[PDB]
Protein backbone atom coordinates (compact mmCIF):
# COMPACT_ATOMS: atom_id res chain seq x y z
CA UNK A 1 0.00 0.00 0.00
CA UNK A 2 1.29 3.43 -1.37
CA UNK A 3 2.12 5.71 1.54
CA UNK A 4 0.36 9.33 1.16
CA UNK A 5 1.09 12.27 3.49
CA UNK A 6 -1.60 15.23 2.78
CA UNK A 7 -0.76 18.40 4.60
CA UNK A 8 -3.85 20.49 5.72
CA UNK A 9 -4.18 24.36 6.21
CA UNK A 10 -5.34 26.85 7.93
CA UNK A 11 -8.58 26.70 9.94
CA UNK A 12 -6.52 24.35 11.56
CA UNK A 13 -5.32 25.84 14.50
CA UNK A 14 -6.98 25.59 17.96
CA UNK A 15 -6.23 26.54 21.47
CA UNK A 16 -3.84 23.63 22.68
CA UNK A 17 -2.38 22.26 19.75
CA UNK A 18 0.48 19.68 20.92
CA UNK A 19 0.90 20.84 24.34
CA UNK A 20 0.15 16.78 24.77
CA UNK A 21 2.15 15.56 22.19
CA UNK A 22 4.92 18.28 23.93
CA UNK A 23 6.30 15.32 26.11
CA UNK A 24 7.42 13.23 23.20
CA UNK A 25 10.81 13.71 23.11
CA UNK A 26 11.13 14.15 19.19
CA UNK A 27 8.57 16.50 18.93
CA UNK A 28 9.42 19.33 21.58
CA UNK A 29 13.21 19.02 20.44
CA UNK A 30 11.47 19.35 16.44
CA UNK A 31 9.53 22.33 17.98
CA UNK A 32 12.25 23.68 19.26
CA UNK A 33 14.77 23.70 16.04
CA UNK A 34 11.74 26.14 15.25
CA UNK A 35 12.59 28.19 18.03
CA UNK A 36 16.04 28.63 16.65
CA UNK A 37 15.13 29.64 13.22
CA UNK A 38 12.81 31.83 14.57
CA UNK A 39 15.15 33.40 17.65
CA UNK A 40 16.44 36.13 15.21
CA UNK A 41 13.11 37.78 14.67
CA UNK A 42 12.34 37.60 18.87
CA UNK A 43 9.77 35.50 18.58
CA UNK A 44 9.45 31.84 20.40
CA UNK A 45 7.01 29.05 18.59
CA UNK A 46 6.95 27.23 22.07
CA UNK A 47 5.30 30.07 23.73
CA UNK A 48 3.11 30.89 21.14
CA UNK A 49 1.60 27.11 21.55
CA UNK A 50 1.98 27.89 25.25
CA UNK A 51 0.31 31.57 25.08
CA UNK A 52 -2.70 30.27 22.91
CA UNK A 53 -5.77 32.09 23.53
CA UNK A 54 -8.47 33.19 20.63
CA UNK A 55 -5.77 36.75 19.80
CA UNK A 56 -2.89 34.47 18.31
CA UNK A 57 -5.84 31.84 16.66
CA UNK A 58 -6.72 34.60 14.48
CA UNK A 59 -3.13 36.40 14.59
CA UNK A 60 -2.03 35.12 11.05
CA UNK A 61 1.47 35.56 11.54
CA UNK A 62 0.96 33.27 14.80
CA UNK A 63 -1.23 30.90 12.85
CA UNK A 64 1.07 30.49 10.33
CA UNK A 65 4.40 29.96 12.22
CA UNK A 66 2.22 27.07 14.64
CA UNK A 67 0.70 25.32 12.33
CA UNK A 68 4.16 24.71 9.57
CA UNK A 69 5.70 24.03 12.98
CA UNK A 70 3.34 21.39 14.42
CA UNK A 71 3.12 19.78 11.10
CA UNK A 72 6.97 19.70 11.10
CA UNK A 73 7.58 18.13 13.96
CA UNK A 74 4.62 15.47 13.38
CA UNK A 75 6.83 14.77 10.13
CA UNK A 76 9.63 14.19 12.11
CA UNK A 77 7.64 11.78 14.14
CA UNK A 78 6.43 9.95 11.11
CA UNK A 79 10.03 9.18 10.13
CA UNK A 80 10.73 8.05 13.65
CA UNK A 81 8.65 5.46 13.20
CA UNK A 82 10.31 4.84 10.14
CA UNK A 83 7.88 5.62 7.43
CA UNK A 84 8.62 8.23 4.41
CA UNK A 85 6.05 8.71 2.00
CA UNK A 86 5.42 7.71 -1.26
CA UNK A 87 3.19 10.44 -2.22
CA UNK A 88 3.07 13.62 -1.19
CA UNK A 89 -0.02 17.01 -1.35
CA UNK A 90 -0.09 20.10 -0.04
CA UNK A 91 -3.69 22.07 0.47
CA UNK A 92 -2.68 25.99 0.85
CA UNK A 93 -0.35 26.94 3.31
CA UNK A 94 0.02 23.09 3.96
CA UNK A 95 3.00 23.05 1.34
CA UNK A 96 5.22 24.71 3.39
CA UNK A 97 5.59 21.73 5.59
CA UNK A 98 5.35 19.38 1.79
CA UNK A 99 8.49 20.78 0.55
CA UNK A 100 10.23 19.67 3.80
CA UNK A 101 8.67 16.65 3.80
CA UNK A 102 9.89 16.57 0.04
CA UNK A 103 13.44 17.63 1.06
CA UNK A 104 13.45 20.59 -1.16
CA UNK A 105 13.17 23.06 2.11
CA UNK A 106 15.21 23.47 5.21
CA UNK A 107 13.47 23.30 8.52
CA UNK A 108 14.69 26.70 8.82
CA UNK A 109 13.84 27.84 5.65
CA UNK A 110 10.30 26.46 6.45
CA UNK A 111 9.42 27.86 9.41
CA UNK A 112 10.61 31.22 8.11
CA UNK A 113 8.64 31.36 5.36
CA UNK A 114 5.40 30.64 6.99
CA UNK A 115 6.74 33.58 9.42
CA UNK A 116 7.06 36.29 6.64
CA UNK A 117 4.56 34.74 4.34
CA UNK A 118 2.47 35.29 7.26
CA UNK A 119 3.71 38.84 8.18
CA UNK A 120 3.73 40.45 5.02
CA UNK A 121 0.39 39.69 4.83
CA UNK A 122 -0.78 41.33 7.76
CA UNK A 123 1.07 44.48 7.20
CA UNK A 124 -0.29 44.48 4.00
CA UNK A 125 -3.10 45.48 5.47
CA UNK A 126 -5.27 43.65 3.23
CA UNK A 127 -9.45 44.59 3.13
CA UNK A 128 -11.93 42.51 5.72
CA UNK A 129 -12.07 39.02 3.27
CA UNK A 130 -13.68 36.12 4.30
CA UNK A 131 -13.34 32.15 3.63
CA UNK A 132 -15.68 29.08 3.86
CA UNK A 133 -15.94 25.69 3.05
CA UNK A 134 -19.11 24.98 0.90
CA UNK A 135 -20.21 21.62 -0.75
CA UNK A 136 -20.95 22.72 -4.42
CA UNK A 137 -19.08 21.51 -7.61
CA UNK A 138 -16.65 23.64 -8.97
CA UNK A 139 -18.43 24.47 -11.74
CA UNK A 140 -21.50 25.40 -9.54
CA UNK A 141 -19.81 28.10 -7.91
CA UNK A 142 -18.64 29.54 -11.16
CA UNK A 143 -22.30 29.97 -11.66
CA UNK A 144 -23.85 30.88 -8.62
CA UNK A 145 -21.66 33.59 -6.65
CA UNK A 146 -21.56 36.55 -5.84
CA UNK A 147 -19.32 39.04 -7.80
CA UNK A 148 -16.27 38.78 -6.02
CA UNK A 149 -16.63 36.22 -4.32
CA UNK A 150 -14.12 33.69 -5.65
CA UNK A 151 -14.00 29.73 -5.82
CA UNK A 152 -10.37 29.42 -4.35
CA UNK A 153 -10.20 25.46 -2.56
CA UNK A 154 -11.01 22.98 -4.97
CA UNK A 155 -11.54 20.17 -2.62
CA UNK A 156 -13.44 16.82 -3.39
CA UNK A 157 -15.63 16.44 -6.64
CA UNK A 158 -18.66 18.51 -5.00
CA UNK A 159 -16.83 20.43 -2.27
CA UNK A 160 -15.45 23.79 -3.27
CA UNK A 161 -13.76 26.70 -0.75
CA UNK A 162 -15.00 30.21 -1.73
CA UNK A 163 -13.20 32.63 -0.35
CA UNK A 164 -14.01 36.71 -0.97
CA UNK A 165 -15.45 40.19 0.97
CA UNK A 166 -16.02 39.51 4.38
CA UNK A 167 -19.13 41.48 4.33
CA UNK A 168 -20.20 39.61 1.32
CA UNK A 169 -20.52 36.08 2.54
CA UNK A 170 -21.94 36.71 5.72
CA UNK A 171 -25.15 37.88 3.73
CA UNK A 172 -24.37 34.85 1.56
CA UNK A 173 -24.68 32.43 3.84
CA UNK A 174 -27.63 33.34 5.43
CA UNK A 175 -28.85 33.12 1.92
CA UNK A 176 -27.33 29.97 1.37
CA UNK A 177 -27.97 28.02 4.91
CA UNK A 178 -31.41 28.72 4.04
CA UNK A 179 -31.49 26.12 0.94
CA UNK A 180 -29.98 23.36 2.98
CA UNK A 181 -26.39 23.43 1.46
CA UNK A 182 -22.95 22.72 3.25
CA UNK A 183 -21.52 25.79 5.07
CA UNK A 184 -18.70 25.35 7.15
CA UNK A 185 -17.05 28.71 7.87
CA UNK A 186 -12.87 28.61 8.09
CA UNK A 187 -10.67 30.52 10.34
CA UNK A 188 -8.78 33.18 8.46
CA UNK A 189 -8.86 35.65 10.91
CA UNK A 190 -10.26 37.91 8.32
CA UNK A 191 -8.06 37.59 4.68
CA UNK A 192 -9.74 36.17 1.77
CA UNK A 193 -6.67 33.61 0.41
CA UNK A 194 -6.50 32.34 -3.03
CA UNK A 195 -8.24 35.12 -4.43
CA UNK A 196 -7.57 38.77 -6.33
CA UNK A 197 -6.91 40.03 -2.60
CA UNK A 198 -3.53 38.35 -2.56
CA UNK A 199 -1.74 40.54 -6.08
CA UNK A 200 -1.83 43.50 -3.53
CA UNK A 201 0.66 41.21 -1.37
CA UNK A 202 2.38 39.35 -4.15
CA UNK A 203 4.87 42.35 -5.03
CA UNK A 204 6.29 42.87 -1.38
CA UNK A 205 6.19 39.22 -0.26
CA UNK A 206 7.78 37.90 -2.69
CA UNK A 207 10.66 40.24 -2.49
CA UNK A 208 11.12 39.34 0.86
CA UNK A 209 10.76 35.68 0.39
CA UNK A 210 13.73 36.03 -1.90
CA UNK A 211 15.96 36.64 1.13
CA UNK A 212 14.92 33.94 2.52
CA UNK A 213 15.03 31.34 -0.10
CA UNK A 214 17.82 31.34 -1.80
CA UNK A 215 18.68 28.98 -2.76
CA UNK A 216 16.50 27.00 -4.53
CA UNK A 217 16.64 23.01 -4.36
CA UNK A 218 14.94 20.65 -6.63
CA UNK A 219 11.81 19.30 -5.60
CA UNK A 220 11.16 15.59 -6.58
CA UNK A 221 8.15 13.97 -8.60
CA UNK A 222 6.98 12.35 -5.08
CA UNK A 223 5.53 15.76 -4.97
CA UNK A 224 2.31 16.79 -6.76
CA UNK A 225 2.07 20.55 -6.83
CA UNK A 226 -1.32 22.05 -5.68
CA UNK A 227 -0.53 25.46 -6.93
CA UNK A 228 0.46 24.66 -10.29
CA UNK A 229 -1.71 23.15 -13.03
CA UNK A 230 -0.65 19.94 -13.85
CA UNK A 231 -0.16 21.13 -17.08
CA UNK A 232 3.35 22.67 -16.17
CA UNK A 233 4.73 20.51 -13.56
CA UNK A 234 7.63 20.47 -16.28
CA UNK A 235 8.29 23.87 -16.47
CA UNK A 236 10.32 26.21 -14.87
CA UNK A 237 8.41 27.65 -12.07
CA UNK A 238 7.48 24.50 -10.58
CA UNK A 239 10.99 23.01 -10.75
CA UNK A 240 11.76 24.44 -7.87
CA UNK A 241 10.78 25.08 -4.11
CA UNK A 242 11.86 28.72 -4.59
CA UNK A 243 11.01 32.11 -3.35
CA UNK A 244 8.57 32.96 -6.79
CA UNK A 245 7.05 29.19 -5.98
CA UNK A 246 5.70 30.10 -2.45
CA UNK A 247 4.20 33.23 -3.55
CA UNK A 248 3.10 31.45 -6.04
CA UNK A 249 1.15 29.06 -3.60
CA UNK A 250 -0.73 31.83 -1.86
CA UNK A 251 -1.86 33.58 -5.00
CA UNK A 252 -3.54 30.64 -7.20
CA UNK A 253 -6.43 28.49 -6.49
CA UNK A 254 -5.69 25.08 -4.56
CA UNK A 255 -5.81 22.29 -7.16
CA UNK A 256 -6.40 19.68 -4.33
CA UNK A 257 -9.07 17.46 -5.98
CA UNK A 258 -6.93 17.83 -9.15
CA UNK A 259 -3.98 16.35 -7.48
CA UNK A 260 -6.28 13.56 -5.61
CA UNK A 261 -6.59 12.38 -8.96
CA UNK A 262 -3.11 10.89 -8.99
CA UNK A 263 -3.51 9.29 -5.37
CA UNK A 264 -3.37 4.87 -6.04
CA UNK A 265 -6.23 2.89 -4.86
CA UNK A 266 -4.89 0.85 -2.23
CA UNK A 267 -3.56 3.76 -0.68
CA UNK A 268 -3.23 4.77 3.00
CA UNK A 269 -3.64 8.84 3.53
CA UNK A 270 -2.27 10.71 6.65
CA UNK A 271 -3.68 13.94 7.50
CA UNK A 272 -0.66 15.70 9.05
CA UNK A 273 -1.90 19.13 10.41
CA UNK A 274 -3.26 19.75 14.33
CA UNK A 275 -6.37 19.26 13.10
CA UNK A 276 -8.34 16.50 10.86
CA UNK A 277 -10.18 19.04 8.82
CA UNK A 278 -9.81 17.03 4.99
CA UNK A 279 -11.55 14.16 6.98
CA UNK A 280 -14.70 14.67 5.18
CA UNK A 281 -13.02 15.85 1.22
CA UNK A 282 -10.32 13.01 1.42
CA UNK A 283 -12.68 9.44 2.39
CA UNK A 284 -15.53 11.08 -0.41
CA UNK A 285 -13.33 12.09 -3.34
CA UNK A 286 -11.10 9.30 -2.72
CA UNK A 287 -11.19 5.27 -3.35
CA UNK A 288 -13.65 3.57 -0.21
CA UNK A 289 -10.40 0.78 -0.93
CA UNK A 290 -8.52 4.05 1.12
CA UNK A 291 -8.03 4.35 4.42
CA UNK A 292 -7.72 7.80 5.73
CA UNK A 293 -5.94 8.45 9.27
CA UNK A 294 -5.83 11.34 11.24
CA UNK A 295 -3.25 12.30 13.18
CA UNK A 296 -4.19 15.12 16.15
CA UNK A 297 -7.99 15.82 16.80
CA UNK A 298 -8.41 19.11 18.13
CA UNK A 299 -10.10 20.18 21.40
CA UNK A 300 -8.91 16.45 22.63
CA UNK A 301 -8.24 15.83 26.26
CA UNK A 302 -4.47 14.67 25.21
CA UNK A 303 -3.76 14.13 22.01
CA UNK A 304 -0.65 11.61 22.81
CA UNK A 305 -3.00 8.94 23.06
CA UNK A 306 -5.26 9.96 20.02
CA UNK A 307 -1.82 10.34 17.56
CA UNK A 308 -0.59 6.74 19.02
CA UNK A 309 -4.23 5.51 18.48
CA UNK A 310 -4.06 6.52 15.07
CA UNK A 311 -0.47 5.00 14.54
CA UNK A 312 -2.11 2.12 16.18
CA UNK A 313 -4.67 2.63 12.91
CA UNK A 314 -1.64 2.71 10.60
CA UNK A 315 -0.76 -0.85 11.60
CA UNK A 316 -3.67 -2.32 11.20
CA UNK A 317 -3.72 -0.03 7.64
CA UNK A 318 -0.77 -2.75 6.62
CA UNK A 319 1.97 0.25 6.84
CA UNK A 320 5.53 -0.85 8.49
CA UNK A 321 5.41 1.66 11.42
CA UNK A 322 7.54 1.11 14.72
CA UNK A 323 6.38 2.89 17.58
CA UNK A 324 9.88 2.43 19.92
CA UNK A 325 11.12 5.14 17.43
CA UNK A 326 9.08 7.59 19.74
CA UNK A 327 10.31 6.84 22.79
CA UNK A 328 14.26 6.59 23.96
CA UNK A 329 15.65 3.00 23.37
CA UNK A 330 15.68 0.11 25.96
CA UNK A 331 18.97 -1.32 27.44
CA UNK A 332 19.03 -4.91 25.77
CA UNK A 333 19.41 -7.54 27.15
CA UNK A 334 16.05 -7.38 28.72
CA UNK A 335 15.94 -7.88 32.63
CA UNK A 336 15.52 -11.67 33.71
CA UNK A 337 12.54 -12.65 34.61
CA UNK A 338 10.69 -10.26 32.11
CA UNK A 339 7.94 -12.32 30.49
CA UNK A 340 8.18 -15.38 27.63
CA UNK A 341 6.94 -14.73 24.20
CA UNK A 342 6.46 -18.14 22.93
CA UNK A 343 3.92 -19.41 24.40
CA UNK A 344 1.43 -16.70 22.95
CA UNK A 345 1.72 -17.27 19.63
CA UNK A 346 -0.73 -18.95 18.27
CA UNK A 347 -1.85 -19.96 14.99
CA UNK A 348 -4.16 -21.34 12.52
CA UNK A 349 -4.29 -24.72 13.48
Amino acid sequence: RPVWFICSGMGAQWQGMGLSLMRLDRFRDSILRSDQALKPLGLRVSDLLLSTDEAVLDDIVSSFVSLTSIQIALIDLLTSLGLQPDGIIGHSLGEVACGYADGCLTQEEAVLSSYWRGYCIKEANVLPGAMAAVGLSWEECKQRCPPGIVPACHNSKDTVTISGPQAAMSEFLQQLKREDVFVKEVRTGGIAFHSYFMESIAPTLLRQLRKVILDPKPRSKRWLSTSIPEAQWQGSLARTFSAEYSVNNLVSPVLFQEALQHVPAHAVVVEIAPHALLQAVLKRSLESSCTIIPLMKKDHRDNLEFFLSNVGRLHLAGVSVNPNGLFPPVEFPAPRGTPLISPHIKWDH
